[PDB]
């Protein structure tokens, strides 16, 4: 459209699929901020560094020129020209990404890469409408119960719901004050896409 749409929410709340669909429907890119955090975690694991060493990790990230490629069928992340995406939506990354996402310098690094992109676009994450694009014209926040979130994530991991839920509960972004809050347990994600688009297009 003109400017920026943010779609935030907890893990497996549906924000990823909804941002991709909304963006395609508006003919603009979507940016998955979490794919950059997943990349930072995956690189730190493979590099064999201590992720508590922020300086070394940033040198690694800054050095391999890690970049987000927004494609309409899905974002990709390249490191030194290698597409890392197929290694990022895995149990090992899910389990360690919080260690790196809490590092202030990692968040600054992800946010710099996001702020590089010219609007319009749809950006999805935890704090897109609060920390990174508080000026966004259209903000949405998708809530979901832990059960609904676990059930969804289990669909895409070797683990079953019982295990995913336990994991999610131990793992457990407030909404922006101006975000439309929608509970994806009560609306289907197809209904959510429609509803978010009706709002943006008003
Ligand atoms: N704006 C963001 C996005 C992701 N993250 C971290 O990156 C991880 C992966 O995000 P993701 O969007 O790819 O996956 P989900 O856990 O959100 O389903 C999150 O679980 C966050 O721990 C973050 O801290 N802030």
């Amino acid at each position: 459209m003109r400017g920026i749409v943010t779609i935030d929410g907890p893990s497996a709340s549906g924000k990823s699929s909804v941002a991709r669909r909304v963006a395609a429907a508006l003919g603009v890119p979507y940016l998955s901020s979490g794919l950059l955090y997943r990349a930072a975690a995956f690189l730190a694991l493979r590099a064999g560094v201590d992720p508590g060493d922020e300086e070394g990790l940033l040198a690694l990230l800054e050095g391999l020129g890690v970049r987000l490629l927004a494609q309409a069928e899905g974002n990709r992340v390249l490191a030194d020209g290698e597409d890392l995406t197929s290694f990022l939506h895995t149990p090992e990354v899910d389990r360690v990404v919080s260690a790196v996402a809490r590092l202030p310098g990692v968040r600054a690094w992800v946010n710099r890469r996001l702020k590089e992109v010219p609007p319009p676009f749809v950006a999805e994450g935890r704090d897109m409408g609060t920390a990174v694009f508080p000026e966004a014209a259209h903000k949405f926040y998708l809530t979901a119960s832990p059960e609904v979130r676990a059930w969804r994530r289990a669909r895409e991991r070797p683990q079953a719901y019982e295990e995913v839920l336990r994991d999610l509960l131990r793992r457990d972004s407030a909404p922006a004050p101006d975000a439309l809050v929608l509970d994806t347990g009560g609306m289907t994600l197809d209904e959510v896409v429609a509803w978010v688009l009706a709002h943006i297009r008003r």
